[PDB]
């Protein structure tokens, strides 16, 4: 690991996100960011709210900069309504720079901030071509790299803790690492493997093929990507295009069949609970994600265990029990690699040489039989054919 100064900095969990904790502003205004792969706006909570202790003050910093425009953010969940200007900002647990960056400053939002989540704003890591008002409003991270001296790349370590934390234990608990400029080996196990970045908009990947403990769901394969795939950092769950996720179910149903599970519990709206330790994670299957290799007619494979797709969640009863919602769900808007799935690997955003790089996480939670994987590499032709185009 040769960046220790930004291991171990993200704080969080995958149902309500992880965040850094970023400054913005002269003299510096401490806020807890979110990480989100998934959206392209550096936005801050700048008024006050009812699920927020703190926020930005732009009549306090010298460095504030007014843009004299409005920018409005609708995302799938959630909206946000804000103004537009400019200010210093900086990472404590980052790199050694301050940058001034575009900031939307939120003065209004509905269903967007999150009750107990503590964090107060949203570090949106993709693109301009999807940034709010339009690609003019320069990415964080691009003016980072402009900036400075700072490598176009960054790293993704989120960690699950595989089981409930309440909200004391969530706010001194470490959550995972954002590692900025680089790569760092103690992070991960094995080899990592890189699977293009298809578009530079969101980070879109392109899936090959699909496996339900090694069984292929035999789907074509543009049926994966309709109408794309995503790395999404800023959204729990996966989610599967409509039809790949009525497939997915029926296969991990008949996987799993020595038990029977509520139709509320595969809608990933009920919790099913096991006396503590002794959740069965044996009769689930294990889920394989082929992705586009870097080679012509080769993929790699990225596995995940139901550690990772049942998500710990408390019991309504508080008991000693281990209860978990069902963290897969349908999309309409494409595949979504939420942070379910990647609190089992090390993720690396490759933005200098255009590509995605997957890693066993050294935190990623498994049981005494099977573990996450990424494997490689695997005959796969005619790849390109599974892009979906308009
Ligand atoms: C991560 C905490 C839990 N959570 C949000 C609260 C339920 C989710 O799991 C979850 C579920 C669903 C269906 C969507 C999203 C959800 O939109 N998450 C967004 C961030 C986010 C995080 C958050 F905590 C609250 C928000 F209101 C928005 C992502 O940016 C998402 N990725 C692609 N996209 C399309 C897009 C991109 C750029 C501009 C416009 C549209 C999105 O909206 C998150």
């Amino acid at each position: 690991g040769s960046f220790v100064e930004m291991v171990d900095n993200l704080r969080g969990k995958s149902g309500q996100g992880y965040y850094v904790e970023m400054t913005v502003g002269s003299p510096p205004q401490t806020l807890n960011i979110l990480v989100d792969t998934g959206s392209s706006n550096f936005a801050v909570g700048a008024a006050p709210h009812p699920f927020l202790h703190r926020y930005y003050q732009r009549q306090l910093s010298s460095t504030y900069r007014d843009l004299r425009k409005g920018v409005y953010v609708p995302y799938t969940q959630g909206k946000w309504e804000g103004e537009l200007g400019t200010d210093l900002v900086s990472i404590p647990h980052g790199p050694n720079v301050t940058v001034r960056a575009n900031i939307a400053a939120i003065t209004e939002s509905d269903k967007f901030f999150i009750n107990g989540s503590n964090w107060e704003g949203i570090l949106g890591l993709a693109y301009a071509e999807i940034a709010r008002p339009d690609d003019s409003l320069e990415p964080f991270f691009d003016s980072l790299v402009k900036q400075t001296h700072v490598p176009n790349l960054f790293s993704l370590q989120l960690c699950g803790a595989g089981f409930p934390l309440n909200q004391s234990e969530v706010l001194a608990s470490v959550g995972g690492s954002m590692i900025i400029g680089g790569i760092d080996h103690s992070l991960y196990t094995g080899s990592l493997w890189y699977t293009p970045i298809r578009r530079e908009w969101y980070y879109e990947v392109i899936i090959v093929r699909v496996e339900i403990n090694g069984q292929d769901l035999k789907m074509d394969c543009k049926e994966y990507n309709y109408d794309k795939s995503i790395v999404d950092s800023g959204t729990t769950n996966l989610r599967l295009p409509k039809k790949v996720f009525e497939a997915a179910v029926k296969s991990i149903k008949a996987a799993s069949s020595t038990e029977k599970f509520p139709d509320g519990f595969w809608l990933g709206e009920q919790l099913v609970c096991w006396q503590a330790g002794t959740t069965p994670w044996n009769i689930f299957p294990v889920i394989s994600l082929y992705l586009m290799g870097e080679v012509t007619n080769q993929s790699f494979r990225i596995t995940i265990l139901p550690q990772q797709y049942l998500r710990p969640v408390e019991d309504v009863a508080t008991s000693q029990d281990d209860c978990y919602k069902f963290a897969i769900s349908q999309s309409s808007t494409g595949t979504v690699m939420g942070a379910v799935i990647m609190e089992g690997f090390y993720v690396v955003f490759d933005r200098a040489r255009k590509r995605i790089g997957f890693a066993v996480s050294a935190c990623h939670v498994h049981d005494e039989f099977r573990t996450a994987a990424v494997e490689g590499p695997f005959v796969t032709l005619d790849m390109e054919d599974c892009g979906y185009n308009i």
